[PDB]
């Protein structure tokens, strides 16, 4: 097999936008259903739709070429790694101009928050228990972790968290579950990303063609 | 909270019968299919259903107190806590007749496997990526990794892996992607497990109560 691998979300914030941009690209190719591969129609790539926390997984470990991928998940999955012992590395090949969001700290409405200090000994649920990590200790702040893979928003409506770290776009969720956003810990948006080792010279060529492309499209 | 956390899969292979274990022990329950909180109505205990991969680590984490998961699901995480150097611990209350299923290596059907060493340098998809890598380091075999949350079976016909690691339950799944099963690497079973911290003497007294009624059902349903 010849044909290049680019990783997107398969549903989600990224997935519409991922595709729309690789059709600016002049990569054509039909999504419908499919459980993990598309095949572009004009172009030897592959299009894998997968959930999105393993995409910074599959560059590392150079299963495929190329991914699309928020800064957020692509950095809690690397820290995860680190912690592992293991060094996970990739390209960086361009920040994209979609999957703008941020990680932030949130609490009960009705709760009184002067301070990051009023964070001290909270259980906190998070879906990004590496990245809440992280913060908390470069703050000297201590907590309990919750890690939740979703509905992380009705953690402290369960009594099973007094607070969470989610990420935040239009404010609704948290509005919706009476929670107030008090600290952005971390900014995000999607990049496109290659893996470590060196592609086949047919491969990078046609990488170096779709990035002008991006370039250009942008 | 005075009130027992049991945490159980939304939906998924355990989902149903650990919500029916609860009730067969006379546990009445109000569940909204959609939600993470539900509550018994009997008892002093909250049913929180979650992503079956987040119990090990609530129980770790000690925000719940008993959880029922597939041993597979617990050692993976367990595996994976104690890898970022971390000390994740829990109580084995009981191993429970339900979630029987196996960790297995499989191959294409047509491809020739002679023996283990059939693996050497071949892509491996899984969800389970601690136990493939314990499990080929005790064997000396070397491979790539591939970490698929979901759609594993999928990933060598997709060119995406050469083979996979992956629970086989009825084999119906590995028969339709035309997948065949090589290896066993672990045998597992749903159980029921308990937060490290000592409870409340009240909670325990619960726990307690609850163990017995779980071993009179499991003699029963023989
Ligand atoms: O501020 P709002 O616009 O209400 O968005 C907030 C929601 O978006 C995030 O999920 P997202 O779909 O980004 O994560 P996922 O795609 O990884 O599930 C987060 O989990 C919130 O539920
Ligand atoms: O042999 P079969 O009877 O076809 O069963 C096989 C299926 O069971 C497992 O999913 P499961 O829901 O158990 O995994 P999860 O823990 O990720 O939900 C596995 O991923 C297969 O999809
Ligand atoms: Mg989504
Ligand atoms: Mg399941
Ligand atoms: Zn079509
Ligand atoms: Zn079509
Ligand atoms: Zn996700
Ligand atoms: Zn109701
Ligand atoms: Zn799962
Ligand atoms: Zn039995």
């Amino acid at each position: 097999n010849t044909r290049l691998r680019i990783a997107i979300q398969k549903s989600g914030r990224l997935s519409k936008e991922s595709i729309e941009l690789l059709s600016e690209c002049g990569v054509k190719m039909h999504i419908h259903e499919q459980s993990l591969i598309a095949f572009s129609t004009n172009l030897p790539i592959d299009i894998l739709r997968v959930r999105d926390d393993d995409i910074p997984g599959l560059i590392f470990d150079g299963v495929v070429d190329l991914g699309i991928i928020g800064e957020n998940v692509l950095e809690e999955n690397e820290l995860e790694r680190q912690s592992l012992g293991e060094n996970p590395s990739y390209k960086l090949l361009k920040k994209l101009d979609f999957g703008y969001c941020r990680l932030s700290l949130a609490l009960p409405q009705e709760n009184k928050f002067q301070n990051l200090k009023d964070f001290e000994g909270l259980r906190i649920a998070t879906s990004y228990p590496q990245l809440l990590k992280r913060f908390m200790k470069e703050n000297g702040i201590n907590y309990k972790n919750c890690t939740l893979t979703g509905s992380v928003e009705v953690a402290p409506r369960a009594n099973l968290a007094d607070a969470i770290c989610d990420l935040v776009s239009s404010g609704a969720t948290l509005q919706a579950n009476n929670l107030k956003e008090v600290k952005v810990i971390y900014e995000s948006r999607a990049c496109l990303i290659q893996k470590e080792n060196a592609l086949s010279k047919e491969k990078q060529a046609l990488v170096d063609k779709i990035m002008l492309r991006v370039a250009g499209v942008m």
